């Protein structure tokens, strides 16, 4: 597929149930809204391998119908993307957090 086309399929895939059913630092990083930072996922070598660019990769997020973006104008590593929920929160205590 196009870089765009994977970049945001990857990133419905990191929210999706299987992959944080395995993946617990997905939501050790997710805060009272369940949202996890642009430059968390950037981190994933999956990603980073296509590309490095924060902008492409929000571009990618927006792309998709059941991702919910939220912008920080004070700097574009502030920006946090979270998957819309179906059956219940992923969050983890606070004590749980990173």
């Amino acid at each position: 597929m196009d870089v765009q086309a994977f970049l945001t399929s990857q990133l419905e895939y990191y929210f999706s149930i299987e992959n944080l059913s395995k993946d617990m630092f997905l939501r050790k990083h997710m805060d009272d809204e369940g949202y996890v930072p642009l430059a968390f996922l950037a981190s994933f070598n999956r990603i980073k391998s296509f590309s490095t660019d924060l902008n492409l990769l929000h571009a990618a997020a927006k792309a998709s119908d059941i991702i919910d973006v939220a912008e920080d104008l004070q700097s574009p590593m502030s920006i946090k993307v979270r998957r819309k929920e179906t059956w219940s929160p992923w969050i983890l205590p606070s004590e749980s957090r990173l």
